[PDB]
């Protein structure tokens, strides 16, 4: 089996079904003491939950669900009818997301994508329904947190106030998506500074709230 399968194995083994906090606390456990992964982790989960309790966006976007820890972690604090859209391009690892919010209870709330982000983008209007997006978040390919930005311009999804939250801006860097959001006057930005899912690492968020053009 795959860390991904053995990840999820643990949650439903030490986790309570039904219960969020116990996924996510199943999660870090095994990543800390067990084997390293690539979820967004709990010095930054912190981080995210305060921006979500901040905004409490109606329809969000995830750019890169992996095993599902950042929906889970989202998820478990929508409001009542919202909902998030999460892409994932791993078909394995759509199907341990899907796995992993069924057993946390959250599976009315999360609609999980399997395919590219390039090639989804232009469907949400009028396959998911979207008119625009409350919030984005971006942990998918470093290298596409600026043209999926620019995208999702393009597909007329951001509104003046969507927040863009972007995972993993030092490490491993998105240095083209930074310098541009922060150069321009469509968005207004702050840098949240953190650590690196599990590690004594230097790591942070970025958030860009579209203005409009
Ligand atoms: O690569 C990372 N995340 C992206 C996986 C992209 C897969 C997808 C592409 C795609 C396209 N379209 C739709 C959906 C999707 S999902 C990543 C990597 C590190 C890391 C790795 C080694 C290291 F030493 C230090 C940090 C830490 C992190 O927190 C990460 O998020
Ligand atoms: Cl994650
Ligand atoms: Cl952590
Ligand atoms: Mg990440």
């Amino acid at each position: 089996d795959t860390k991904e399968q053995r990840i999820l194995r643990y949650v439903q083994q030490n986790a309570k079904p039904g219960d969020p906090q116990s996924v996510l606390e199943a999660i870090d456990t095994y990543c800390t003491q067990k084997e390293w992964a690539m979820n967004v982790g709990d010095a930054k989960g912190q981080i995210m939950d305060a921006v979500i309790r901040e905004y409490s966006p109606s329809l969000v976007l995830e750019l890169g669900a992996y095993c599902g820890y950042s929906a889970v972690r989202m998820a478990r604090l929508l409001q009542p009818g919202a909902r998030l859209l999460t892409m994932e391009i791993n078909p394995d690892c759509a199907a341990i997301t899907q796995q992993m919010l069924n057993f946390a209870g959250l599976q009315d709330k999360v609609t999980i994508l399997n395919g590219a982000s390039q090639d989804l983008i232009p469907q949400l209007k009028k396959k998911y329904d979207v008119d625009t997006l409350d919030m984005v978040f971006l942990d998918h390919w470093k290298d596409r947190y600026l043209p999926d930005t620019l995208l999702l311009e393009k597909c007329g999804l951001l509104r003046k106030g969507t927040v863009l939250l972007a995972d993993n801006v030092i490490v491993p860097g998105t240095p083209d998506f930074l310098a541009y959001v922060r150069g321009s006057s469509s968005f207004e930005c702050t840098h949240y500074s953190s650590y690196l899912e599990y590690m004594k690492v230097v790591d942070g968020l970025e958030k860009a709230i579209y203005q409009g053009p």
